[PDB]
């Protein structure tokens, strides 16, 4: 159909970087842009168009059941394939991400009004704290 | 007026790059920052101020009529001047962006609840898919 | 507690950079990513989890009283420490940021429905305009 009216949210983006490089867009702009998603609003009246495009941060969703392994594609980071398995150790939620990187996984737990997250890959550990809203 | 209360949205930004260089901000941080807009919330009571600043992604508008050539400044990408012409090929919306780059243009079409966009410059082709919201 | 339900806003992040490096995340992405905060939404029923994580731009806050010098940590830009003093010159709000950078400060004023901001560091001046929302 020719009727392009609506709000449209990006779901896939292939070779955005090669296209941007052809436009001589700088190295830093290319790498940051290729991770963003976009929203296009198209306002169309016959053959007349008013278009609006805006970058947005991608939402990165993951669903799982404790004790049931699942395939995870780490699009929020390095976009690798891992086989992820989440277990309870007491009240600590523990995830092992089996794949190319050794000793990769995370631990997540609630203490008080705070969520604690420890991210591990190899010999590097990232430690994060979140406040409840 | 001394009364600065309100929410303020950026509409122009001159020499942000030179100011950031003087502050010795790294090339990469500068290229991400220079393209964003800002919102300032000012909460003022007499001479007491609570100020809030937040970066936001810029919205890029383009208006055209099918079959009517128009001057396009590709602000969302490489900020070049092109002579753009949009035509229908059946239900495919086709754009030729005549200018410094050879074989530059795009194709856009609706199939089902999805919008398809193909961006071309020279021998580089980027393919994007959007879902209706 | 095992009950991780809620919306969680990041408040601290330690060695995110080392973790991203271990994942082979590119230099540019690492530099822009460290400046972001994130919100995690957790929808949990027993051992079933639906998790959503989204990056967002940080809010940068400043509180001050006209005529009272204060310590300012310029996190939104170069992350320097300055001694800031804000004064009125007529209806123009004037700030001197005393510190490592010479001739550093800003001037801010309302004219009509617009906020004007002049940012100065050394011999570089950035000029910004905001419209009221």
């Amino acid at each position: 159909t020719r009727d392009q009216n609506g709000t449209w949210e990006m779901e896939s983006n292939e070779n955005f970087e090669g296209y941007m490089k052809a436009l001589d867009i700088d190295f830093c702009t290319r790498k940051c842009a290729v991770r963003l998603t976009q929203t296009k609003v198209i306002d169309q009246d016959g053959d007349n168009f008013k278009d609006k495009t805006t970058s947005t941060f991608r939402n990165y969703d993951v669903d799982f059941t404790v004790g049931v392994e699942f395939d995870e594609y780490t699009k929020s980071l390095d976009n690798r394939h891992v086989k992820a398995l989440v277990t309870w150790e007491g009240d600590v939620l523990v995830c092992v991400q089996k794949g190319e990187k050794e000793n990769r996984g995370w631990k997540k737990w609630i203490e008080g009004d705070k969520l604690y997250l420890e991210l591990t890959c190899g010999d590097q550990v990232c430690r994060q704290v979140f406040k409840k809203k």
